C-alpha cells in the first residue's frame, strides 16, 4: 500500500530494523546504491532474519534508476523526510502509492532531491530544540506508523 | 511531559538508541536493573553519547523501587507495551505524567506486571499477520510519538 526508500543507507543494523518495520506495516523497501554494507546471509541471520525477509527489498543503481522504476510501475508521490523543512509528518494526508524517502545517516538527503519536491511533500518529525536528528530507523518507524494510522491500519491482525 | 521505562533491558545498542530518542522527544528514561550490559564511558562515547544525554537516565534497583520513585514525585499512569492485549497505542488517551513501560527484548514483561494494570493501560502496536517483532527502539519511537502527538508535540522546536 505505501513504500519506504533509503538513499545510500550506511549502517546495517538500521536497515535490519527497517526491514522488520516494513514487514510489520506491509511496506516495500527500496535501497538506492551505493550501500555501506552487504546483505550477506551470515550478517542477515546474526540479526534474526533470512532470505525470505529480503523479498520486499528492491535495489536501484542510483536515485534516477529509482525514479525510472516508479514511473514504469504506476501512480506515486515521493515524500522527502528531512529536518530541513517546516511541515510535520502529521500535517500530510497520506494515500496508497506514496513513497517515504529517507537520507543517509551522516550527510542526510542532498539539497537538490528535497528541492525537486514541493513544500507539501517535505516532512519533518518534531524534535526538542537542542536536537540535530533522529536515528534513521526511528524516523522510518514514526513516519511509517503515521501514514499507516491515516490509512486506518489497513491489513492489521484482528483489525 | 511523559517518561519511558525499560524493564531489565538486555541489548546495549537498543538502550543507546533509546537514550538519543528520549533527548529527541524530551522524555525521561527509567532503566530497571538488572541490565544485560554496563554503561562504561568508552561504550557510551563509541555510541555517540555524552554527560547531557545520560542526565535524563534514572536507574532503579527493581520494579517496586521504580514505583516508589513515581509516587514520591506525583500522579502517574503506567502503560505496558505488550502483544497480550487487544488495545492499539492510538486508542489510549495519553496525558502529562504517563510512563511508557517496555519489556526486555528476549523475554517480554513479566505476566504479573502486565496483570497489575487495567486493560486500558495495556497497548499493542498494530502488526500485519505473521511478521517478525519490531526492534525495541522502533517500538518505543512509535508509541512515544503517538503520546507526543496527542499532547500536540508540547516543547518541540518553535512551540
Ligand atoms: N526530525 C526528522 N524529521 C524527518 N526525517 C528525519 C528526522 N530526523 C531524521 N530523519 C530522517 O533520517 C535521515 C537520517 S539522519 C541525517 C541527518 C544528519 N545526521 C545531519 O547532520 O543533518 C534523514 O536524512 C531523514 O530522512
Amino acid at each position: 500500500m505505501f513504500d519506504i526508500a533509503l538513499y545510500e543507507p550506511e549502517i546495517a543494523p538500521n536497515t535490519g530494523n527497517i526491514i522488520r518495520l516494513c514487514a510489520n506495516c506491509g511496506a516495500n523497501l527500496h535501497l538506492i546504491e551505493p550501500l555501506g554494507f552487504d546483505l550477506e546471509e551470515k550478517k542477515v541471520r546474526r540479526a534474526g532474519l533470512d532470505y525470505h525477509d529480503l523479498a520486499r527489498v528492491t535495489r536501484h543503481k542510483n536515485y534516477q534508476a529509482f525514479l525510472d522504476y516508479l514511473e514504469q510501475r504506476g501512480e506515486y508521490r515521493i515524500f522527502a523526510c528531512t529536518t530541513k523543512t517546516t511541515g510535520h509528518h502529521v500535517d500530510a494526508q497520506y494515500r496508497q502509492g506514496d513513497v517515504l524517502l529517507f537520507g543517509p545517516e551522516t550527510r542526510g538527503l542532498p539539497m537538490e532531491v528535497i528541492e525537486s519536491l514541493p513544500m507539501s511533500q517535505r516532512i519533518r518529525i518534531p524534535m526538542m530544540p537542542d536536537a540535530r536528528s533522529l536515528n534513521l530507523s526511528n524516523a522510518v518507524a514514526i513516519i511509517a506508523f503515521e501514514a499507516w494510522r491515516q490509512l486506518g491500519f489497513q491489513g492489521a491482525k484482528g483489525h
